[PDB]
């Protein structure tokens, strides 16, 4: 049970790399995005930036 290990064996790769993706174009908020799994509002505020 890992940081990023328990996180992942609950979500499928395809989702995994896609949310992953969105948080690392937020800025410098990438750890806290990555924070609740993209489950926050940073990653809304971040996804919803995002085209």
């Amino acid at each position: 049970s890992e940081p990023d290990e328990i996180c992942r064996a609950r979500m499928t790769h395809k989702e995994f790399n896609y949310k992953s993706n969105v948080c690392n174009g937020c800025g410098d908020q990438v750890a806290a995005c990555e924070a609740e799994c993209f489950r926050n509002d940073v990653y809304t505020a971040c996804h919803e930036a995002q085209k």
